């Protein structure tokens, strides 16, 4: 049972996990078996080559973010050791230098978020074996550094290098003398404004080059952000990129450019990648001769280059853009104009391959909505935040937004449309007209209030996933919605009438009209009462969830009119009923939650008395879940109640006792978490297949009536017990702050 | 007193304390006895033995409740009792005749017999709204003939919410005031308001309502029907001001209904089906005297029409000082579709709010010569680029005004919140009149500002930008509006860590309110402080100040420094661990008031206040502070109020109140004492103690006897200063023991 890491077996071999656990050294109690360590996160403040003896097996360190809340203290050679370290992270260290005496056998190096402005012989090159060094974030608006300074040739050595970051650092010009080997150097943000025929000559290996953030659109800017003096573009020589016959992804984001040179990609047949955001290129995309020279680009993003002052009619397609063959996806999102006619997008109707219209944020008023027919393969048609109305971390890429357009769970049932944040405020009946087959619609946040018949989706019959997520609609009528017979998942989320005084009626009919509906999220509607019906039905439903209502209110009606709301979802196994203010369920209400139940989720309300003999109704639930609740006590018998229960979580609550032969003989409980509670002790009497148990945050007394529990925890070590570090002593006052394994 | 908080009257709050039964802890005096949200269950004659001289008592909302006959017919001075929400099955027999008010709101009352009040002769206001009502139970509420005819002194009478199917016969000449909201009536013949010459408001609201879209439970009348009002009706109204004809489901108002009627002044018909009335209005021409008009959302289903038809007879309404024209829904507005509107000489208010309109001609608001509020929410005005519950509330007019006071005090007000204006255009602002008080919030409004986008309207005084993407990074921002005094740039945020240069601040020679709350400002660029010398109060909460004040070089010292005439900042929700000494120091020390509350301080350096000779308020409340001093008194003498809700203070000295006599209200609510010391125990006025762990035995006894000693200084809550210890005790009041 490891201190204070958490150690574990990673594929082959052994890795402690040691961070975010306030240490102030380097721990000698590791394992010896651990070939890599996280210390990361934490308040270390030294390192001697002391530090990581007996653990010369080691591989991959991390000493990232240390201290928190001077520098850190790394005294020359304290690695050097280590004879099998690869990789070594020394991230937001605020280092002064390249540590001195770094241990030949590294590969990749991390020096990130550091006070580095000095980059020598003396430190790296040595390291013949490096295969990817990271420098960034280390001259950024740092008065002093004025400039860094790259000792000449320092890199050349490095002849097995293929990964070389300078971002945000100021360079003013690219260093020389780079090795043959690399294939992705990244020099965003380094103030290089002017790019010669030399400066990337005899880099015949290089895919990935990234020059953005070099004379900025600093209009715009979130950060701080100097523009090149006028309103000038980086400088890119004619054949500056000529002899880069391998590129595959340039990055030239944020560079100001007006025009766009056909020659640099003259020599670069594979271009798979190429971002132009967050430059001046409306024109350069009306004409764009350099469209004709990538018959293998597979993304393209021209986002944000709209002309300031401007709202234009139209968008501007050169015809060229039919000569991107390859053409996976494209972005223009933030381009801004009114009117999309069918068209102005001709160009793209032919190309093969095509899924991925980006057109966000652009404000469009109208859009022809029939071209989107002529495309035999989108998946996704993205139009967040434009207008149409009713119809009658340094890692991560600072400039193309990474994550999915459209969440996964939706795209993945068929053609996606997301039409969210535009001015749709009621379904009119042309609103879905000449649209393709889609799958999967995003209405969300639109203001819309309509009130749903059964026929506003007649004309996208088969959506399976909807999301109308923050809007205002009315599904009184229980024909609401019946128009789509394949729906498998409804988001109503946050929808309330449009007025959000209290007191709105729900009729919640139409939900048991779906015969395969799998899905259903009622969360936040502010449910207290239901109208003429007073059960919800459904033979397919799956999941519920129920979360921001009142079910508090519901199940306390003097009539008992709600005491059966979810019994007839016969084949329920998820519902969560967290957030609905429930201090006491009647005993009633609680046995027809229906007995297909697999997961219950009652936390984050207020309880304080939870019946435990009710389980004995549901002899196939697994998780209970009773967090952020105020309970006091628990069953001294659980096993009675139910043998299926497998993870049983109470963390946030006010328990202080856990009885006699409670954990005795659940064996059904693998995890259970009572965290954050109000446990002093654990009594020999309370003393199971149980593979986890969560104690931190419960204030407790060592010494000396604890010892019980320790030699516990000593003969079961395969119950884990995690975050130790924060299992404190609250008394006495001595031992108060420790671990209650520090004795 | 106790339980009671007690203070030409005598009034004793006993609200929500959770008392079980009338006190008998009541001083004699009082005339006024409130007992609303409570758990009494009861109420005999002897609950109100001895309190002979009370004028009111309310016993609202508890907790059905079992009054006994006769049980309030000993007091004679008895006016105005009110029982709502009592679940009362009928209405109490043996009611005082001394009463004028009575209230029966929210109960199961579903007869109106005259056993109960026709011997109540006194009456003036009578309340029995939602008692029948969604419900089987009654089938409908029991009126008897002839109940309210020998209530002579009547002059209100509230009906709303309740099933009648038909207007009360023999109603008392005296009424003044008739509400029949929601009443399920939909027939109004020429007999049903015969004789009531003195009324002045009537509401029929509900009554065929305007269902599809309506939050609570509702049923539209037999087919697409309305109301049907027989044409005189209000033939003998002569007197009426207020005419509630909201969610009516009317198509068609017949003008001879106001041929008698020409004092009308307020006229409501929000949810009804009146586009068609709108355009044509012959009942237009009979209301010389309306003042407020109120057509709101009678859009037609299915429709986005191009533009609003409005009746030229709009101009024979010259009294008219306010139109409500929200949800009728159309696209354009033309300069010629208002003409009618433009004579009217007292028009005041244009309300158009949730139109979805996507252009408006402007320059028409400049022929009109008392506009002071355009209010243009939640259309869809685009960024211009070229030349030229409670029972007692308003379910169907939205009673707050459309747009703070403190913005419309400085003149004529435009609000353009909730449009589509996500960058100011060169021509946004030209074609206004003289506008003062500007909205602009949640436009998703990214505009750059260089100080030239607000020419055109340079006399704004308030502006509002809240919840929008703008760049005030450069100095120049605003700075056309010279005359600005209040500025709101709350949630403000790039679109996607960002930078912020406040030098703007400092060019303008009279700002008076700064707010940037939720900008997330962890760094300045350039310059590192605020400079003002007209600035008087900075809002500053949801930042990031524990950053500029860890920072490493200091850079951040004295961002407020220099705001030299500054009284109010505010420094919630900031993150604050701890306050560099020094940088406490370097605040204003022109400060009247200063919130540090919602941070995290477990320390805080009580003798800093010897610098801030002015300070009135400071609030510390939601921190995790140990402990104070034991010599506020040698720290400062201006301080009045001191909050301390929401710490840690195990230990009040002591040497605390002997001596700081400028403090009036010293709140220290949700701590961690266990008691108020004797060497803890001259001129103090609220004490908050509520919430602690108060150790009940046996001492302190002294505290009990302070509070006997002082009675001068006013405790609120008491009955929630609570015994943690022992039980016993745990969970009683400290003045419950021996
Ligand atoms: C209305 O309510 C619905 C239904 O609850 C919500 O939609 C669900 O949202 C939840 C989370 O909010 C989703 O659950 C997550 O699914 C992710 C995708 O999983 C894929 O990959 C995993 C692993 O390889 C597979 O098991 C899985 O089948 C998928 O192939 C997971 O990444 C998430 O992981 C969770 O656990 C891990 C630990 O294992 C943690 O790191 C995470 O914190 C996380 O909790 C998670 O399981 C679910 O997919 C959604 N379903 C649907 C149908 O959309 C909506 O969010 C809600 N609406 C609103 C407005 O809130
Ligand atoms: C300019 O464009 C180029 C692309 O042409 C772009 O380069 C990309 O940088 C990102 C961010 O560094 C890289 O993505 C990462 O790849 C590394 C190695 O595979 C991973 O370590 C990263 O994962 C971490 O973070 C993830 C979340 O971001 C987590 O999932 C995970 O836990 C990790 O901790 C991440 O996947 C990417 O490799 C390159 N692209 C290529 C082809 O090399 C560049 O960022 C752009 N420049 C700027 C300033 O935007
Ligand atoms: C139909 O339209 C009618 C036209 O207004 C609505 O009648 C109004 O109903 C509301 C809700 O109950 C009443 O609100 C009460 O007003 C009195 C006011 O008393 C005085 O004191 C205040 C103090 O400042 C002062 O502002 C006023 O001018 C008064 O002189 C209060 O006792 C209550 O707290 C509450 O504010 C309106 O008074 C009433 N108007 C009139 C003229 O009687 C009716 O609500 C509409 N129907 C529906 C269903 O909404
Ligand atoms: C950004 O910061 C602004 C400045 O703090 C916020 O504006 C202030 O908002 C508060 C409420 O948060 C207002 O204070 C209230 O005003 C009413 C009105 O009282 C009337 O009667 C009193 C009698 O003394 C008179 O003095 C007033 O002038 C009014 O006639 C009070 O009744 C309340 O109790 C309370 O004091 C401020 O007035 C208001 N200031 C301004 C300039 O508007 C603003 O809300 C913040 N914005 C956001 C988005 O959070
Ligand atoms: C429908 O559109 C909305 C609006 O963009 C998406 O909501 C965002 O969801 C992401 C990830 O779930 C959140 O982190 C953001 O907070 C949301 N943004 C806003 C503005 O609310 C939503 O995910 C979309 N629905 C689907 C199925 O993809
Ligand atoms: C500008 O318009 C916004 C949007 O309607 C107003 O925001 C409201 O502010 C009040 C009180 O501060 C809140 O109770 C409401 O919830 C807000 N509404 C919304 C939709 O956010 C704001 O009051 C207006 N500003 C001025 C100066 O009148
Ligand atoms: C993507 C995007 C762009 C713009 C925008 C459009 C046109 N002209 C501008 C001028 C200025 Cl100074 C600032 C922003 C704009 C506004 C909002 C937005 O979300
Ligand atoms: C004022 C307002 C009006 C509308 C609206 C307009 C036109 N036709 C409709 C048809 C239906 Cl079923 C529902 C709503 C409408 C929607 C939202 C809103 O706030
Ligand atoms: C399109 O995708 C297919 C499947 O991966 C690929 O094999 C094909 O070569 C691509 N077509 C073009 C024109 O690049
Ligand atoms: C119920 O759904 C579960 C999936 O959770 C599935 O295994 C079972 O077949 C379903 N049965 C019915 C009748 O819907
Ligand atoms: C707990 O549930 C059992 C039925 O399983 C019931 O007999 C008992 O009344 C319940 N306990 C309480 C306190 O309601
Ligand atoms: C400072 O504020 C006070 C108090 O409102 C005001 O009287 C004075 O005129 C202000 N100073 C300036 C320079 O405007």
């Amino acid at each position: 049972r490891s201190y204070p890491c958490d150690e574990k077996k990673q594929n082959d071999s052994v890795i402690a996990e040691c961070s975010n656990r306030r240490l102030q050294e380097v721990p000698q109690t590791v394992g010896k078996y651990v070939t890599e360590l996280d210390l990361s996160d934490n308040f270390i403040t030294h390192i001697t080559n002391e530090s990581f003896q007996g653990l010369q097996n080691l591989t991959k360190i991390n000493l990232n973010h240390n201290p928190n809340v001077n520098g850190l203290n790394i005294t020359d050679g304290a690695f050097l050791n280590l004879k099998n370290l690869r990789e070594l992270l020394l991230e937001d260290n605020q280092l002064p230098q390249i540590p001195s005496g770094l241990p030949e056998s590294l590969t990749e190096l991390s020096l990130i978020q550091n006070n580095i402005y000095n980059i020598t012989k003396e430190g790296i090159s040595r390291l013949i074996n490096l295969k990817n060094l990271y420098l960034a974030w280390n001259c950024y608006f740092n008065k002093v550094c004025e400039k860094t300074n790259i000792e000449d040739g320092v890199f050349e050595t490095l002849t097995n290098l293929e990964l070389l970051s300078l971002s945000f650092n100021s360079l003013s010009h690219v260093p020389p003398k780079l090795p043959s080997s690399l294939r992705k150097l990244f020099l965003s943000n380094t103030q290089i404004k002017y790019i010669s025929e030399e400066d990337f000559k005899g880099l015949i290996n290089l895919t990935l080059l990234d020059l953005s953030g070099n004379c900025p659109r600093c209009f715009n800017a979130p950060f701080p952000c100097v523009p090149c003096d006028g309103g000038a573009s980086i400088n890119i020589d004619r054949f500056a990129f000529q002899n880069l016959t391998q590129l595959r992804y340039l990055n030239l984001s944020s560079t100001s450019l007006r025009k766009i040179n056909a020659a640099w990609f003259k020599n670069m047949p594979h271009l798979k990648v190429l971002d132009l955001e967050f430059n001046y290129l409306v024109g350069e995309i009306a004409s764009g001769a350099f469209l004709t020279m990538l018959p293998r680009l597979e993304i393209l993003d021209l986002s944000f280059n709209y002309i300031k002052g401007s709202y234009p009619q139209h968008i501007n397609i050169s015809r060229n853009f039919s000569k991107l063959l390859s053409l996976r996806a494209l972005h223009l999102r933030g381009y801004v104009f009114q009117e999309l006619r069918e068209d102005d997008f001709q160009p793209l109707m032919q190309l093969p391959n095509l899924s991925t219209i980006n057109l966000g944020i652009n404000f469009i008023k109208q859009i022809d909505f029939k071209l989107f027919q002529n495309f035999s393969n989108l998946e996704i048609i993205y139009l967040s935040e434009n207008r149409i109305s009713p119809l009658v971390d340094p890692h991560s890429n600072f400039y193309h937004f990474t994550r999915p357009l459209i969440k996964p769970q939706c795209a993945a049932y068929g053609k996606a449309l997301d039409l969210s944040l535009n001015s749709i405020f009621f379904i009119g009946p042309n609103q879905f007209e000449n649209l393709p087959d889609i799958a999967c619609l995003n209405l969300s946040a639109n203001s819309n209030a309509q009130v749903l018949s059964g026929t506003e989706f007649s004309a996208i019959p088969h959506v399976k996933y909807l999301d109308l997520t923050n809007n205002r609609l009315d599904f009184d009528n229980a024909s609401a919605l019946t128009e789509l017979s394949d729906l498998e998942v409804l988001d109503l989320s946050y929808n309330s009438h449009y007025f959000r005084i209290a007191g709105v009626t729900h009729h919640l009919e139409f939900i048991q009209n779906f015969t395969n509906l799998k899905v259903l999220n009622l969360s936040h509607n502010n449910i207290y009462t239901l109208t003429d019906k007073y059960n919800l039905e459904s033979k397919s439903l799956v999941e519920l969830v129920f979360s921001g209502n009142r079910l508090d209110i519901l199940w306390n009606d003097d009539d008992n009119r709600y005491i059966s709301i979810f019994k007839g979802l016969k084949n329920l196994t998820r519902l969560d009923l967290s957030l609905n203010r429930l201090k006491h369920i009647p005993n009633e209400a609680f046995l027809n939650l229906p007995a297909s139940l697999t997961e219950l989720h009652i936390n984050d309300n207020m309880l304080k008395f939870f019946n435990w003999t009710l389980l004995q109704q549901f002899p196939r639930l697994e998780l209970l879940d009773l967090r952020g609740n105020k309970l006091l006590f628990l069953t001294d018998s659980l096993s009675d109640f139910t043998s299926s229960l497998r993870t049983l979580l109470l963390s946030h609550n006010r328990i202080s006792h856990l009885p006699s032969g409670f954990l005795s003989e659940v064996s059904s409980l693998k995890h259970l978490d009572l965290s954050s509670n109000l446990l002093k002790t654990i009594n020999k009497s309370a003393l199971t297949k149980l593979s986890m148990l969560e104690l931190h945050g419960n204030p407790f007394e060592c010494t000396c009536d604890i010892g019980d529990f320790r030699r516990w925890m000593d003969e079961h070590l395969n119950v884990k017990i995690p975050r130790l570090v924060d299992v404190i002593c609250a008394s006495p006052g001595d031992q108060r702050g420790k671990s209650i394994v520090s004795l």
